[PDB]
């Protein structure tokens, strides 16, 4: 397991910037956001080739230790052996993951927490920089 | 304040922390090590705290026990402004680079093969954390 950050006081509107390195042999990587490891309002999992998925982003929530229903997208703006930057924010309705080029993924806010307190990276993704602004 | 785990910061690698020092700051803390009980560096600039003023306080914590405290004479921090600190370590010392060109060494007393844990506290709002 990779970088774990807690006591982030990320309130609605505030923006979490993460820059990291995608491994050359990347099958998938994971960015987890929420209250703690059992309460995730966003499980952001780009799968190059993993768990039956190829070049597909799988988003989900985890509520009280229980996974929710997976949501899949068409576009896949990630490539192995490269640098990936995401800007993440949320409001009462959705979590939004923005990519520099203009890509924008919305995931429904299923947990409705006051803040994002927890971030964890996993899989083939080496976090290089985290910024709160 | 912010807590980071599984940093896996190896010797020679550099940890960059940028933050916002409160206008009425009394003190803030950067803790580095294995966990809250095992700190190879307790970095504690004191503006107006524990009877001290404009003093950089450093110490270690080994198995819950504070080590022998040390202090630097300079103080390149100024409340109500942005401050950046860069930390690295070898087997002998931790090297802390301060904003205004200043740099000092704190003896490596914990014999860890990596820094895996960081905790911020006090009047210091972290804005950026970088690893390389
Ligand atoms: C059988 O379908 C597959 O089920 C697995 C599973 O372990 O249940 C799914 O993989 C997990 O997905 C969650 C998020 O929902 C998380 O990413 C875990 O790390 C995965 O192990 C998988 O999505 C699913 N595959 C399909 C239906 O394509
Ligand atoms: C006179 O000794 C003083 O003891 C206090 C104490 O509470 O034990 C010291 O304050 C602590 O310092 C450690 C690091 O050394 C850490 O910062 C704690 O948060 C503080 O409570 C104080 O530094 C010390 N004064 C001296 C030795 O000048």
């Amino acid at each position: 397991c990779g970088l774990v950050a807690s006591n982030l006081n990320l309130k609605p509107g505030e923006c979490l910037r993460v820059r990291g390195e995608v491994a050359p042999d990347a099958k998938s990587f994971v960015l987890n956001l929420g209250k703690d490891s059992n309460n995730l309002c966003l499980h952001f999992n780009p799968r190059f080739n993993a768990h039956g998925d190829a070049n597909t982003i799988v988003c989900n929530s985890k509520d009280g230790g229980a996974w929710g229903t997976e949501q899949r997208e068409a576009v896949f703006p990630f490539q192995p052996g490269s640098v990936a930057e995401v800007c993440i924010t949320f409001d009462q309705a959705n979590l939004t993951v923005k990519l520099p080029d203009g890509y924008e993924f919305k995931f429904p806010n299923r947990l409705n927490l006051e803040a994002i307190n927890y971030m964890a990276a996993d899989g083939d993704f080496k976090i290089k920089c985290v910024a709160f602004d």
